[PDB]
C-alpha cells in the first residue's frame, strides 16, 4: 500500500454537533463497519504515518462517552488515522485523578500496538471541524483551542486543557504527566510547564478550525478543586524530574474490548 496523502482528501470541514438525541452504540457500530473490535481502525487503501492512541480519562460518564464515540469515530476515519480508542476507567469511588489515568493510558496502549502518537481527550469535548487534526506534530499540539464554554477562544494563551496530542517522544521527554494532582484543576497547567521547561512550544490550529463543543454538565462528586494546585504548578520544573512516568504504579483490574473502544479499569490508589 502506498502512503496516505499528507493531508486527507476526505475532510468536509465544519460539522453540525448536537447532544439532545439518544445514542445507540450498537447502531453506531453498524454505522462504523470498518472500526474493529476494541475501537481500532486503519485505512485499507493506504498506510497512515499517524499511529494514534486516543486516551480518555473516565469515571461515570457513559452518556458523554456515547456522544464522543458517535461523533469522533467518523472524523478519525476521514482523517485517515491508524488509531485506537482507550477509555481509562478509574476503579473505586475515591478522589479522581485525571492526569494519572492519562499516564496509565499511555503505558497500557503501548502494550497493544506500536503507537507513536497520543491524543489525550476529555470525554465531553467534540470537535466541530474535521480539519482539526487528531494526531501529532513536530511540537506538542493543543487541539481544543476554541471551546464554546470559553466563548470560542482560549481562556488564556497558555491554556493547554481539554484535548491535546503529544508524540511518544514528546511525552517521554517530559516524563509524562504529574501523578499527584488529585481533584480538579492545575494538572493541565503543570503539563504546559513541563513542555516549556523541555524547550517545546504549543502548536495550534486556528480558532475557526479549532472550534469545539463541551457537553454542558454539572459537577461530578469526588473531583473537587484541588487547593494545592496553585502551589504545585509553581514547582513543576523541580517536581517533573521525579514525578510522572518514572514514579508511576497502578493495578489494572480489567480490560474490556468493546466494538468501539477498549476500556481499561484501573486502581490508581489514593494520595500518598
Ligand atoms: C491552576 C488552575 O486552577 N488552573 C485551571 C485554570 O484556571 C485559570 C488559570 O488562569 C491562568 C491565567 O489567568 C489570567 O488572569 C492571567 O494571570 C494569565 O497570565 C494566566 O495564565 O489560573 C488561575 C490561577 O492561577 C485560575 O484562577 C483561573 O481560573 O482554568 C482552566 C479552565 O477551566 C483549567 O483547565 C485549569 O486547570
Ligand atoms: N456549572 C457546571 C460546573 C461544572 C464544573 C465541573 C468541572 O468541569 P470541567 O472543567 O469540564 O471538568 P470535568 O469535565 O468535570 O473533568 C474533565 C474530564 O475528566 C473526566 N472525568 C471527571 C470527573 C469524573 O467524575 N469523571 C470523569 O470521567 C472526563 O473525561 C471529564 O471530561
Ligand atoms: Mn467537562
Amino acid at each position: 500500500l502506498p502512503a496516505c496523502p499528507e493531508e486527507s482528501p476526505l475532510l468536509v470541514g465544519p460539522m453540525l454537533i448536537e447532544f439532545n438525541m439518544p445514542v445507540d452504540l450498537e447502531l453506531v457500530a453498524k454505522q462504523n463497519p470498518n472500526v474493529k473490535m476494541g475501537g481500532r481502525y486503519a485505512p485499507r487503501d493506504c498506510v497512515s504515518p499517524h499511529k494514534v492512541a486516543i486516551i480518555i480519562p473516565f469515571r461515570n460518564r457513559q452518556e458523554h462517552l456515547k456522544y464522543w464515540l458517535y461523533y469522533l469515530h467518523p472524523v478519525l476515519q476521514r482523517q485517515q488515522l491508524d488509531y485506537g480508542i482507550y477509555v481509562i476507567n478509574q476503579a473505586g469511588d475515591t478522589i479522581f485523578n485525571r492526569a494519572k489515568l492519562l499516564n496509565v493510558g499511555f503505558q497500557e496502549a503501548l502494550k497493544d500496538y506500536d503507537y507513536t502518537c497520543f491524543v489525550f481527550s476529555d470525554v465531553d469535548l467534540i470537535p466541530m471541524n474535521d480539519h482539526n487534526a487528531y494526531r501529532c506534530f513536530s511540537q506538542p499540539r493543543h487541539i481544543s483551542v476554541a471551546m464554546d464554554k470559553f466563548g470560542f477562544s482560549l481562556p488564556y494563551v497558555q491554556y493547554f486543557g481539554g484535548v491535546s496530542a503529544l508524540s511518544k517522544q514528546q511525552f517521554l521527554t517530559i516524563n509524562g504527566f504529574p501523578n499527584n494532582y488529585w481533584g480538579w484543576g492545575g494538572e493541565d497547567d503543570d503539563i504546559f510547564n513541563r513542555l516549556v521547561f523541555r524547550g517545546m512550544s504549543i502548536s495550534r490550529p486556528n480558532a475557526v478550525v479549532g472550534t469545539t463543543r463541551h457537553i454542558r454538565h454539572s459537577r461530578d462528586k469526588k473531583n473537587e478543586p484541588n487547593p494545592q494546585r496553585f502551589d504545585r504548578i509553581a514547582h513543576t520544573k523541580e517536581t517533573m524530574l521525579s514525578d510522572g512516568l518514572n514514579s508511576l504504579t497502578y493495578q489494572v483490574l480489567d480490560v474490556q474490548r468493546y466494538p468501539l473502544y477498549t476500556q481499561i479499569t484501573v486502581d490508581i490508589g489514593t494520595p500518598s
